[PDB]
DNA sequence: CTTG
DNA sequence: GAAG
DNA sequence: CTTG
DNA sequence: GAAG
């Protein structure tokens, strides 16, 4: 089965994944920027208990890690912990946005190709490391009342809610497909940001493109949702459209 | 003196003006007007008595004339009597503004021609006779209730608050004192609806231009403001500016 | 939480 | 006077 | 009166 | 949600 047959590169499976040949990026500021410390709005207990389990897995994880920074921004709990970046991303110098809008992206699928593999990757910011010297900018507060840790924790790996993963995330995986495109001329590969589309023109070319493209993405260290998989299927959903007879 | 020399063409001292040699205006409707019948909003015994000694002077002055017509359009106490012809103005045909806006008005007005007299002519639009097919468009009810009179009154002179005063006065203006800028080739006569400047090179030549045109108004039927007349001086007010040494 |  |  |  |  498709399961068995690739334990890497499913995230139900291979574990959670970590881009091994991308270096840690280092997030350049803006030339007058210095670090903002804002304070953590008290939390009730409903959230801290909701959002405890999720602290301790990214913790075990290493995804995140005690720290000392004069970064801080806040948590707010929406139960799961979404960080208020803004200020820092006010601080964060701007790149270009190389990310393609999903209309122009799907001008590129050919009518020839219309045998589709469909693979959105888990975690996919979490699997960029970020470099030791960025680390801090990301900061915020933890505080257990009846476990008495209070303190700040930070992220090792790119993290939501900055608004330059989304830009970094697909750069750093078109570099990782290269090569993949290079050795399958006859695929149509289309990434948008962590959604993946394969296009083949036979059902056989597209089992044999989506094995391979499996097997790449878990030896870079990438993790597919085998639950949302939609493998070697004339139609398919890709970026909110339908995809069905060259349609769309 | 100015006053004694010229007694038709003061409204202090020449009776209410009638423009002599105009044709009673006709007011084209809209292809698809109809008469527009509103009712009069009740109104106090302070503003009625307020409104009472202006209603009767017009009637005195045959001005206001007693009708029954299908258009109806409300009085509004402001105490001297406003009519409100907003439904009357919608019906009317439109024509082409042509009083021009005092900036462009001004610039006609050459800097060798620095010796000034402005005149202003009182209840201009009443000077203007409504031909008698019209005077039904801008009927409106008059009560007195303690001396038993309840109808319609309405105008038999061209009327406050219709959209096409300004321009159709402007225009019979110009037709009336068109030989008069034949005869004086080197006076300046600015006409704005009812204000006028008259500009001469020389102190002597804005007395005599002042004098002529005097004479022409009253014989024509038109009346002047003796009071505010501003009589061969070198700086005047004008359409809200001040005129002085070729300025503004 | 704050930032038609 | 919806989004981080 | 009604029509920033 | 100032003007006739």
């Amino acid at each position: 089965t498709w399961l068995s047959d690739f334990p890497q590169a499913w995230a139900e499976t291979g574990g959670m994944g970590l881009a091994v040949r991308q270096a840690p990026l280092i997030i350049p500021l803006k030339a007058t920027s210095t670090p903002v410390s804002i304070k953590q709005y008290p939390m009730s207990q409903e959230a801290r208990l909701g959002i405890k389990p999720h602290i301790q897995r990214l913790l075990d994880q290493g995804i995140l890690v005690p720290c000392q920074s004069p970064w801080n921004t806040p948590l707010l709990p929406v139960y799961r912990p979404v960080q208020d970046l803004r200020e820092v991303n006010k601080r964060v110098e701007d790149i270009h946005p190389t990310v393609p809008n999903p209309y122009n992206l799907l001008s590129g699928l050919p009518p020839s190709h219309q045998w589709y593999t469909v693979l959105d990757l888990k975690d996919a910011f979490f699997c960029l490391r970020l470099h030791p010297t960025s680390q801090p900018l990301f900061a915020f507060e933890w505080r257990d009342p009846e476990m008495g840790i209070s303190g700040q924790l930070t992220w090792t790996r790119l993290p939501q809610g900055f608004k330059n993963s989304p830009t970094l995330f697909d750069e750093a995986l078109h570099r990782d497909l290269a090569d993949f495109r290079i050795q399958h001329p006859d695929l149509i590969l289309l990434q948008y940001v962590d959604d993946l589309l394969l296009a083949a023109t036979s059902e056989l070319d597209c089992q044999q493109g989506t094995r391979a493209l499996l097997q790449t993405l878990g030896n870079l260290g990438y993790r597919a949702s085998a639950k949302k998989a939609q493998i070697c299927q004339k139609q398919v959903k890709y970026l909110g459209y339908l995809l069905k007879e060259g349609q769309r």
